[PDB]
């Protein structure tokens, strides 16, 4: 049994606004490699909630990777431009009724583009 396999009723998928990166301990900065200040603040707000068993980063790249491998083919016509694909975190709620409540409090929070429940 391994981590990521969550069963459909009790997923939340939480996705993170294209301009955070709440994933990266270190950024850019003056040409050095520095803290990340916005490091996890999504991550913890979401671990916070006493209904939420894991949260688990799944990357708008790992999620490319994943369509092509479950559709056809790459989708070459795309290869040379940006993922335009969200990071998000795929949130495994104690109870399926806890996922409605969940997902709402996940949208308040900040750095949240959107969630799907
Ligand atoms: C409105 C929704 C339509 C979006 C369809 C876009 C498909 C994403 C392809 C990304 C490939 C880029 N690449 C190679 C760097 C991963």
């Amino acid at each position: 049994k391994l981590a990521t396999d969550i069963e459909n009723n009790v997923r939340v998928v939480v996705y993170i606004r294209k301009d955070v990166e709440d994933n990266s301990q270190t950024i850019e900065k003056e040409g050095q490699t520095v803290t990340n200040n916005d490091y996890h603040k999504v991550y913890d707000s979401l671990k916070n909630m006493s209904t939420v068993k894991s949260v688990t980063f799944s990357s708008k790249e790992e999620q490319y990777e994943k369509l092509t491998e479950i559709m056809g083919d790459n989708w070459k016509i795309f290869e040379g431009d940006a993922n335009p694909l969200y990071d998000a975190y795929i949130v495994e709620a104690n109870a399926p009724n806890d996922v409605k409540t969940i997902a709402e409090d996940a949208k308040k929070i900040e750095g949240v583009s959107e969630v799907q429940d």
